[PDB]
DNA sequence: ATCTGTACATGTACAGAT
DNA sequence: ATCTGTACATGTACAGAT
DNA sequence: ATCTGTACATGTACAGAT
DNA sequence: ATCTGTACATGTACAGAT
């Protein structure tokens, strides 16, 4: 049922093997090729791919080109939490102007490439990302982000964020605190604004996400936390592929859902494989919670909320809200297109 | 009951203090003596090991374990005859003084470094301390210090490699179904230890031996010893592991100090026992605090067959062991268990001295 | 003037004290 | 139940060296 | 400073056992 | 139908060499 829909989001070895070896390929020679302004710069795979919970197909890779800076003054943009203003000279850290070079850099770059097919997509405005499209036969995005890599102490709005103490523990989040944090040139002096990224430690949890050291490993007992955000990203995506009301919605929403979920429900044996199902509808259940309350704190910065007026109008979040209802109430037929 | 004897066995603050500030500073001048210019074992670097820094030290704050542990590039082992824990160490080096052809003198490279320690501690004159009488067998150069209260240091000169560790323990540390897998390839990325066995047992090779020590990797196990995450920690659930080895500890320190025919027994024989009962019961449930009475009761019944069957292997060198009748002769064994049981059959006698 | 090994600055888990 | 000393990990300032 | 070599975790694929 | 064991594949941390 439930599993039978997780054997067609299953990526196949083949697939995997000729998008990694052509994908690695591009980034490799635009690793090479800074290393310029941004010669330092040092490669951090992310997203879902890295994570293990990519679904349907190896079509979306991410790639964090992280450069140490020297300490740097942070200013918050007037309270939203996330959003700040920071061999540099040319670019306060402007981050439209570091990424226009970025850029420009990969684009020449890309032209230099004759055994892939691979182009620049088109910019689109408060994304931090330069996007590659590859066509292997199939096609492939690739995105590139910028990352300001500070060695101090994380943002005080991140204070309260990360409350994994009685779950993954106080040792494994002070541990994680003492990592490095990372802005990406995401605009809101909205072309001077870097956003907050902590896809590092996203990736962290999501490879070590038991209270038990040994959940999902040889010698221990599988959980289904993995096999539920798949579900959650699969029920989304196919409704998002159909209505375009839900444009404002995305993957990392349901990623940071079922953050709070892990959270809530910190014990292995509360995703017990033989509950999939349970474990499935509780995730639905407070997802719609978050859209009726209009609110899902990021998990990092409290006082975020990706579900505010601001960012997704009221009746957006009311259809999706009546979408995962019928969905939910009629066997998931969007499941089986 | 076992809570009680638990209360006697806790440190004080106070003496923690007091003992503490007085270690560090001769540590420290100690470390500092070794990084002069002319010295061979400048670049040597402090890690504390043992009870104290594992927080399963009993009774007072009298014994430190701090390993001078020294980076060696580049060294080829040879295992001495299957032994699984002594090896023979191979290669202006500022350790030229201590080969002998390709092969690194242990006591050659002791004896400088225990040399120095004393013509250091000739120079402090506002601590009551001496260098305590080289015993056999013994890697430490020990401190006593007079606080006044008796404290001992034992400075342990360490080998450094930090290469794979070699393949006599391929199949210890079997910390899988316990701590797990990524746990425990971390643990075996950090580098090994080798120090010197130096014992006077007129073999060949003596003097050039030395022997593996995991400290390190104990100290993590000590601090991090639960199959959950928050074992122990402020949002978890408390356990008695560390509170079992406690016991098990001062039941041998106890039967030690009364009887010379126990000599041969360390207190490295119960942590070693206890690593063993740590991962035969590796759920935090099966050492709820509630249960103290039957866990500790399980680990003596341990101990008991280890004695019995002559069989305690190293945790980490699964061919080495700790009671063959090498090292043990069999009367002892069976003096030690006639021991244990009178006192577990006899409500612990020994526990109110 | 720049660089650097040493010491300090900051933060927190563990466990004893209150 | 809260508070507090020690140990320990990571970042950074700087006198003495280059 | 970069690069390779080694080791092992996290996956997938599929046959034989349960 | 699921589980277990083996093979086959990729990602990733870090040591030793260059
Ligand atoms: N891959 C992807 N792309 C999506 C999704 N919804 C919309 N998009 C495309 O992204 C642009 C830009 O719009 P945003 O709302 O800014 O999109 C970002 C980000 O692209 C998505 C998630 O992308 P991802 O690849 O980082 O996600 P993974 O965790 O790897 O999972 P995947 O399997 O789906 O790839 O979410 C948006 N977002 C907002 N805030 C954050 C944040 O803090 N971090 C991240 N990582 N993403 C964030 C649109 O025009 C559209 O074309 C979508 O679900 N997936
Ligand atoms: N502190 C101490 N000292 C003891 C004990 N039994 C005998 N001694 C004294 O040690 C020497 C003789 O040397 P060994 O027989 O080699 O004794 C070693 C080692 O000294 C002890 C354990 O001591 P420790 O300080 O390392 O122990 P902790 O884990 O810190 O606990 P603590 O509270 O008791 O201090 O055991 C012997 N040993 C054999 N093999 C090993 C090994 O692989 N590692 C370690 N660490 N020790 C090992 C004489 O002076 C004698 O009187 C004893 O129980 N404790
Ligand atoms: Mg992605
Ligand atoms: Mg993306
Ligand atoms: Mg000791
Ligand atoms: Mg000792
Ligand atoms: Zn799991
Ligand atoms: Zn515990």
């Amino acid at each position: 049922k439930l599993k039978k829909v997780l054997d067609k989001l299953r990526l196949k070895r083949k697939d995997i093997s000729e998008a990694a070896e052509t994908v690695n390929k591009v980034v490799e020679r635009l690793l090479r090729r800074m290393q310029s302004e941004f010669k330092g710069v040092e490669q951090l795979n992310t997203g879902s791919y890295y994570e293990h919970v990519k679904i349907s197909a190896p079509n979306e890779f991410d790639v964090m080109f992280k450069l140490e800076v020297p300490r740097i003054e942070l200013q918050e943009y007037y309270e939203t939490g996330a959003f700040y203003l920071v061999p540099l000279s040319h670019f306060v850290l402007s981050a439209t102007k570091m990424l226009s070079k970025f850029r420009k850099i990969i684009k020449e770059e890309v032209k230099e490439i004759k055994d892939i097919d691979v182009s620049v997509e088109k910019e689109k405005p408060g994304s931090p990302a330069v996007t590659l499209l590859i066509r292997n036969p199939e096609e492939i995005s690739v995105d590139i982000i910028l990352a300001l890599e500070s060695k101090g102490s994380w943002p005080i709005s991140t204070k309260e964020g990360l409350p994994i103490q009685g779950w993954l523990g106080t040792k494994v989040r002070t541990n994680l605190r003492r990592e490095p944090f990372y802005l990406v040139p995401k605009n809101a002096f909205q072309g001077e604004t870097w956003r907050l990224s902590f896809s590092h430690t996203e990736k962290y949890i999501l490879n070590n996400h038991g209270i038990e050291k040994t959940c999902c490993e040889s010698s221990g007992a599988k959980c289904c936390r993995k096999e539920c955000l798949k579900l959650m990203k699969y029920l989304l995506e196919q409704l998002k592929k159909e209505f375009q009301e839900l444009d404002a919605f995305c993957s990392y929403h349901v990623k940071t859902a079922i953050f709070h979920m892990w959270t809530q429900d910190p014990q292995d044996s509360q995703w017990d494989p033989r509950n999939l199902s349970s474990c499935f509808d509780k995730l639905l259940a407070f997802f719609l919670e978050c859209l009726r309350t209009e609110k899902l704190d990021h998990y990092f910065i409290p006082k975020f909320n990706l579900f505010s007026q601001e960012l997704i109008d009221r009746k957006s979040k009311e259809f999706l809200s009546k979408k995962i209802e019928y969905e939910r109430n009629n066997g998931f037929p969007i499941f089986d297109k």
